[PDB]
């Protein structure tokens, strides 16, 4: 149940998530570039996933990985604003989905993401409370796959 | 040439651009869904496109329209962000129009956005100077298609 996984995002919880962002979000091309390169960083496993993008080693130079990763960015506070209505964020969660589903990623693949979030988060100097509260959100795209 | 297309924006348009979507974009539910609303009630050939949202007609009822309504205003969002830099609008756009190439939509039916687009823009007082602003934006896009 998706609506269960929602159910989970509290007041607190939702503090959170927008105090965070509200740093993270302003930089969207330097902290997009900097989740992507971690993730293939710390689970080399994924890249076959985005072979499209050319060489990721290349980072902010590389265009196509430089086109996606503020466009990531773009979900992430899709969902941020739908954190006032739980109905809304289902919907946006499960039109997310979509296109990953049909890429055949799982949900297990999308917990990796919790990783690279968190070492951001750190860098930016936001500790385990807020890494927690991000996995609460990504726990929602995890129940829609 | 996508950069070619983004020289057409200028400081008058880029600043038209942002005034107008200060308005329009404030509501992104319920300007989505008029939006696609008005492009299945004026070009009715294009609900084929869309089979997978279901019953279109059911409006903001129907989530998976809602949903899909909501982040095709987020896409927009990313290319209003992007027009200082058209490094970046480049490849934002050109990232965009890889999942609507392969759905076969051409930049002739890519412009029919137009309509929709002048009509909300008209629903909040921003004539025809807006409209003109918008369809500039779009032949960026149409550029990569
Ligand atoms: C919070 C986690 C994630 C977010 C917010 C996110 C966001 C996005 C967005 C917005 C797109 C572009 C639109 C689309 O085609 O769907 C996308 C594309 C894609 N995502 Fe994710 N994603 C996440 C996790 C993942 C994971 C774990 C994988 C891999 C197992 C993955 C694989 C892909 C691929 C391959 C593409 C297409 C890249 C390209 O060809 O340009 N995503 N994702
Ligand atoms: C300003 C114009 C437009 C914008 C900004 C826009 C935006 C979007 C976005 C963001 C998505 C979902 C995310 C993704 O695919 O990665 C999408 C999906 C799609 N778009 Fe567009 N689009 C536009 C015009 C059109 C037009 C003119 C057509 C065809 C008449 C079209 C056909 C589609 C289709 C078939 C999908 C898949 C819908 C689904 O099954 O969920 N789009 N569009």
């Amino acid at each position: 149940s998706v609506y269960d996984a929602a159910a989970q995002l509290t007041a607190d919880v939702k503090k959170d998530l927008r105090d965070s962002w509200k740093v993270i979000g302003s930089d969207k091309k330097g902290n997009g570039v900097a989740l992507m390169t971690t993730l293939f960083a710390d689970n080399q496993e994924t890249i076959g996933y985005f072979k499209r993008l050319g060489n990721v080693s290349q980072g902010m130079a590389n265009d196509k990985l430089r086109g996606h990763s503020i466009t990531l960015m773009y979900a992430l506070q899709n969902f941020i604003d739908q954190l006032d209505n739980p109905d809304d964020l289902v919907c946006v969660v499960e039109k997310f989905a979509v296109n990953h589903i049909t890429r055949k990623i799982s949900a297990a693949e999308f917990g990796k993401f919790n990783g690279p979030i968190k070492k951001v988060l750190a860098s930016k100097n936001f500790g385990d409370k807020y890494a927690n509260a991000w996995a609460k959100l990504v726990a929602v795209v995890q129940a829609a796959l």
